[PDB]
């Protein structure tokens, strides 16, 4: 079992936090908020670095490029923005979604961005030109998450329509639809770090690990509360092999990936824990909470 202990609390956002992500190089934490801002923090000391501004409405998601040089953000202003983190410059504004942009990610080569929207589409954009390469008529309700697999040849999307879909990046073809024995909204999905599996959250208090090639649910993680919000979940890989998630009872939950047992709950937030992130090299978790709390917490384990 891990022994995550609170090390730092990061105050600065003026509304609900929406996402936290560690830079791949381990140096930084990026946060997005309903306050329309991105903040950068030191990953190891929690020290505030700077604010990246320009969205006109709240931000739902932010993601790093694989070389830690760029961020992409998804906003209710119906845009994504590509940011040079060192300069703070907005390199490109990606316009084309017809409603709120909810989710975003770079591909592994950080030459493409994928986005999902309340407009029920998935878009694929060229990083260097900022132009949209493809629009996928992916879902019949808002798209909650989008993620590329380990070589960028596939995208997984999740939706409030109750589906996860896997797309061919090059053709835009729908290769797979995954759904279990009930049809609750899907609030999050991502590929596993080696890409054998997907991890999906549904708004029935359930995380599931799927073998997407076989189309089978292999594991379920339960015990937390998740019926309303799009709560990210993580694979923790630096020490023990864990699943990490926020929860609507204001806790961070940590499960054993193999056994599905709860191994730790982290107490301290005063509102829903909307987002968690796992440091790429150190046993460090970042957690972030909604409007009644507005803080980020850094936790560290032996």
């Amino acid at each position: 079992k891990p022994n995550y202990a609170l090390k730092f609390t990061l105050a600065g956002h003026t509304k609900a936090v929406s996402s936290v992500k560690f830079s791949p190089n381990g140096e930084w934490l990026a946060s997005s908020s309903a306050d329309k801002l991105i903040k950068i923090w030191g990953a190891y000391d929690g020290k505030f670095e700077k604010t990246i501004s320009g969205h006109k409405l709240g931000i739902s998601d932010v993601a790093w490029s694989s070389d830690s040089n760029l961020l992409v953000s998804a906003s209710d202003d119906k845009t994504l923005k590509i940011w040079d983190v060192s300069s703070g410059k907005c390199l490109k504004t990606l316009k084309g979604h017809s409603n709120y942009v909810f989710c975003c990610n770079f591909n592994p080569q950080s030459n493409l961005i994928v986005s999902g929207s309340f407009d029920e589409s998935v878009r694929i954009w060229d990083v260097k030109t900022g132009k949209c390469l493809k629009t996928l008529p992916a879902h019949s309700d808002p798209v909650s998450a989008v993620h590329f697999n380990r070589d960028g040849s596939l995208i997984v999307s999740s939706s409030y329509d109750g589906l996860c879909r896997i797309w061919d990046t090059a053709s835009g073809q729908c290769l797979k639809t995954l759904i279990d024995d009930d049809n609750p909204p899907v609030s999050f999905v991502k590929f596993s770090p080696a890409g054998k599996y997907i991890l999906a959250a549904t708004l029935d208090n359930t995380l599931k690990l799927w073998d997407y090639s076989k189309g089978k649910c292999l594991k379920t993680y339960t015990g937390h509360k998740n019926e309303k919000y799009c709560i990210f979940a993580n694979f923790s890989v630096t020490g023990g092999k864990w699943i990490v998630s926020g929860s609507e009872d204001n806790l961070v939950y940590i499960w054993n990936l193999q056994t599905k047992e709860i191994v730790q709950k982290l107490q301290g937030h005063t509102d829903v824990v909307i987002s968690t992130a796992c440091h790429p090299t150190e046993n460090i978790i970042a957690s972030a909470a909604l409007e009644n709390d507005k803080t980020i917490k850094l936790w560290k384990s032996d």
